[PDB]
């Protein structure tokens, strides 16, 4: 019973991290549980929003954090990164009866919602010359203002959006385009946590082949490719 690790978790990214009911389920929630009873560690969830969990980390308030967080050479300087744990990216999603948004590059000169803090926005403000970039705490928000077209498109993470067309969205919002930027989501640390950043990789080779990654990802990601 050393003591209770204090795991950081976004407030609402589905599949990943949602709030159901009383308690909170996800794909991050599955994993660290196994990990953590792999290592044999006691901890607890703290839900916050995004662009708090890496200031969370660099004030040391928090032991550790799995949100999406995407392993990023800038975010390194800053906080240090697991092995990677889910292979994602961005993608586009507009209303389902727009037709003249084909891919990211018709977003040109257009209104983009994104989520503050997050990478979807570095990615916008270096690749899009959007006429107006609008930032929101939670991602819920840029999707009504899709929703009621005051902005053209939302770009976010692909499992992110591909779920929310698939639970929530009700064939009112599509996904057009390829995914983007190609990115790794690892579980992030504070510096100097390097001792149980080594026991959660290693926790993390041995679901991985024992095959209860397999279960946790079919049980979010159906049929998804490796």
């Amino acid at each position: 019973a050393d003591k209770k690790l204090v795991v950081a978790t976004d407030t609402a990214f589905v599949p990943f991290e949602f709030k159901q009911g009383d308690i909170y389920v996800g794909f991050d929630v599955d994993l660290w549980a196994a990990i953590a009873k792999e290592l044999k560690l006691d901890y607890e969830l703290k839900p916050m929003d995004f662009s708090g969990i890496i200031p969370a980390l660099q004030t040391k308030n928090v032991d550790l954090a799995l949100a999406g967080i995407t392993i990023c050479d800038e975010r390194k300087k800053a906080i240090d990164f697991s092995d990677g744990y889910y292979k994602s990216g961005l993608l586009v999603m507009v209303k389902a009866n727009n037709n003249d948004v084909k891919s990211v590059k018709d977003l040109d000169g257009k209104v983009v919602a994104v989520k503050s803090g997050t990478g979807s926005v570095d990615y916008a403000k270096a690749n899009i010359k959007t006429k107006d970039l609008r930032q929101f705490p939670n991602i819920d928000n840029a999707y009504m203002e899709l929703g009621t077209n005051r902005a053209d498109a939302v770009l976010h993470d692909t499992p992110n959006i591909l779920y929310f067309i698939k639970t929530a969205g009700n064939g009112q919002f599509k996904a057009v385009g390829d995914s983007l930027e190609a990115q790794q989501y690892g579980i992030a640390f504070p510096k100097g946590s390097d001792e149980l950043r080594d026991k959660v990789n290693g926790a993390l080779k041995t679901l991985r082949e024992n095959g209860t990654y397999n279960e946790i990802y079919k049980k979010w990601f159906g049929t998804e490719p490796k």
